[PDB]
């Protein structure tokens, strides 16, 4: 398992404009276009994003594309953190792939936010970064998801996502 089948999961893959759960436009395998509520501000983000006439509809070639530059600018937004990559460097490598699902996901500046759950992780107090990081808007909105990443970190094996 990897950080690419683990957010696959995580996200699904959908070729159409779409509204993810926080009701913001959408499309591919979580690709965030727009915050903005008009579908206009949402096919316009999209073509300039792929580089042509989509109209709300893309490839897997193109999904997948969008995908690597996402995961990719991931990596490099928590390794440029400096409330982040200090974290990076203390986990191991599953672990490391719990923290790139969140910052994919929540961006880099909100889970720069969960300081304290940051500090139990780096030191290494598993069961209670756990239960700290269960204690947000995050765990209350999307519960699955967040628990399989919580487990992640919890036990650092792929054991929650073996499952799906």
């Amino acid at each position: 398992m990897n950080i690419f089948e683990m957010l696959r999961i995580d996200e699904g893959l959908r070729l159409k404009i779409y509204k993810d759960t926080e009701g913001y436009y959408t499309i591919g395998i979580g690709h965030l276009l727009t915050k903005s509520p008009s579908l206009n501000a949402a096919k316009s983000e999209l073509d300039k994003a792929i580089g042509r006439n989509c109209n709300g509809v893309i490839t897997p070639d193109e999904a997948e594309k969008l995908f690597n530059q996402d995961v990719d600018a991931a990596v490099r937004g928590i390794l440029r953190n400096a409330k982040l990559k200090p974290v990076y460097d203390s986990l191991d490598a599953v672990r490391r792939c719990a923290l790139i699902n969140m910052v994919f996901q929540m961006g880099e500046t909100g889970v720069a936010g969960f300081t304290n759950s940051l500090r139990m992780l780096q030191q290494k107090r598993w069961d209670e970064a756990a239960v700290n990081l269960a204690k947000s808007r995050w765990y209350n909105q999307t519960p699955n998801r967040a628990k399989r990443v919580i487990t992640t970190f919890r036990t650092g094996t792929w054991d929650a996502y073996k499952n799906l």
